[PDB]
Parts: structure tokens; C-alpha cells; sequence
């Protein structure tokens, strides 16, 4: 469990099957997304836990661009265990560190 993986590496495993859970908020999903996740804010995690789709043997957790995802990593781990849980840097911090753009709504 809890492995705090660095960016670039996560872009590798996500392009293979690893899933990510957005334990942030739906008003952020409006503007930006992340490298392969699902909208499951804390309002779902505390009422049920990890969704049955993203329940694969290897998952990841993220929240905002620095909401200290590690600050609840104990609960987040249990919520998705026995699968392998990781933390993709400071959430959005990681994806952007390597310079990869999020799944934003294209405009001009």
C-alpha cells in the first residue's frame, strides 16, 4: 500500500491499467481533470468507499494540487485495500511536474 509515487512513472502505469480516484471535489472537474481518474469526492468515500469499477489490484489517490492527500492516507488505503494504493505526488502537482496537460475542455 501507500507508496507516494513520483510523476512521469504514474503516466506509465496508468497507460497500462492502474486507476486513480479524485477525492477532491466536482467543481474542479469543471475546469480540469487528471491522468485517468473517476469523480469520487469525499462525499462518496465516507458513505461507501471505493467504486466497484476502479477496484483493480492497483489504484492511486489524489486531491487538488496540494490538499495533503497523505493527511488521510490511512483511511484512503483501507477504503481501497487489499489492492495496492499509491499517491501521485501533490495531486495535480505531479501530472503538471512532467508538463502533461489535463483532460480540459478545449476552447480558443
Amino acid at each position: 500500500a501507500l507508496t507516494t509515487i513520483s510523476p512521469h512513472d504514474a503516466q506509465e502505469l496508468i497507460a497500462r491499467g492502474a486507476k486513480l480516484i479524485d477525492i477532491r471535489d466536482a467543481d474542479e472537474y469543471l475546469r480540469e481533470h487528471i491522468p485517468e481518474a473517476d469523480l469520487a469526492p469525499l462525499s462518496v468515500l465516507e458513505q461507501s468507499g471505493l467504486p466497484a469499477k476502479l477496484r483493480h489490484e492497483q489504484i492511486i489517490f489524489h486531491c487538488q494540487a496540494g490538499k495533503r492527500t497523505s493527511n488521510n492516507a490511512d483511511k484512503l488505503a483501507a477504503i481501497a485495500a487489499p489492492a495496492e494504493i499509491f499517491l501521485l505526488e501533490d495531486g495535480i502537482d505531479g501530472w503538471k511536474k512532467a508538463g502533461l496537460p489535463v483532460a480540459v475542455n478545449k476552447s480558443q
